[PDB]
């Protein structure tokens, strides 16, 4: 008995299950909702969800829209990668940002470049929360596909593949561990956000993204433990 | 779209996957090892494993031995439940206990009834660790089936379905959450240890078994959190 091989075969069958579960969930979503959308930050599970949507043909007729929130404080690498996935999968993201401000220089002029330090709650409202809420209303989203997973822990620990509400939320990767997301990216040789190679399991704004030791990434709730 | 029904169907497919993984693991064990054994404490995952061994015919062929460690400090309910599963599935457990003492009264005479209070390390050695070690040696066990799961956390977090060693260890339920074990018991209407109904997620010796609020049982590492 080759122990390593037997363990690999079990994880192979695990990932086939998890892929089927995600795909079935996404197919049910496209069939049952008129205006589904996915807010995408280009982190590892988000890249998995892009690839799964591509697989079921969700981009061919713009059935599923991709939402991208430009906070004006993302890594340069994140904008470059967004362009690459747009080209790879044939969609253009619907970009939302701080209200009435076209770019970071305009944002700095209106609000001050150091708002994130002096009042983080105002910064969050202006650059993250209001644009996301406006994106969902503008696009009349009736099902929000998202990368929340149970292995995020705390208030996400008991999510299922669907969550009830006036707007339905859809978690195709509810049961995937972070490690399963990475096995998928490896199995299909998919490009991922380059900052994952520089020790960041999760990637957000430059001022608030911190690296995490690699031995911690695959513990329960490890992905977002930087913050 | 009926959200509850869709969630239930996904978990149904999840449990069918987990069942196949556990069954295949157990079948590969019986096929590749001469003296497989399962130390069984009759907690919820242990009851699942008994049923799965039954389903692959492991008791008809006498292919797998059940080991039961009688610490002499177990609940009365535990001895009763052992007799019930023995009869249900058609096996007799191989019972090991403290060396050279036939029963609790003989144990009390040799070691003192209050040893668990006055020297817990000696108590553990005498009633738990040495009998288990002696069980494995006496029965020449070459593959130890067990109920360790990844959702036990800490040093168990990265277990796979097999673990390498001079004696192989087999974790059929490695990827099952506690919740998945309970869903199995419910699906097949299987009797479980009555003390689970008094608020104990895990059940051992009377002096060391602690109840845990039900709402905490299904958190990561919840089953054994009484300690």
């Amino acid at each position: 008995i080759d122990i390593k091989k037997c363990n690999e075969q079990a994880r192979d069958a695990r990932l086939q299950h998890l892929e089927a579960q995600a795909l079935e969930t996404l197919q049910k979503t496209v069939e049952n909702f008129e205006k589904p959308a996915f807010p995408c930050a280009l982190i590892a599970g988000d890249v998995v969800i892009l690839d799964l949507l591509h697989r079921i043909g969700a981009f061919s007729d713009n059935k599923v829209k991709i939402i991208f929130i430009d906070t004006f404080h993302l890594f340069p690498e994140t904008y470059k990668f967004l362009s690459e996935v747009e080209e790879r999968y044939g969609f253009k993201a619907h970009v939302f940002h701080a209200a009435d401000v076209n770019n970071k220089e305009a944002y700095d002029a209106k609000f001050g470049s150091d708002l994130f330090i002096t009042d983080i709650e105002e910064y969050d409202r202006i650059c993250k929360v209001e644009p996301f809420s406006r994106a969902l209303k503008t696009l009349e989203v009736d099902a929000m596909i998202n990368g929340r997973r149970r292995d995020h822990g705390a208030e996400r620990a008991h999510l299922e593949v669907f969550e009830e509400g006036k707007m339905v939320k859809v978690q195709p990767l509810a049961y995937w561990e972070f490690r399963d997301c990475w096995d998928y990216l490896t199995k299909y040789s998919l490009p991922y956000h380059p900052l994952h190679d520089q020790g960041f399991p999760s990637i957000g704004d430059v001022q608030s993204t911190i690296p995490v030791p690699r031995e911690k990434w695959f513990e329960y709730a490890g992905e977002r433990s930087g913050r």
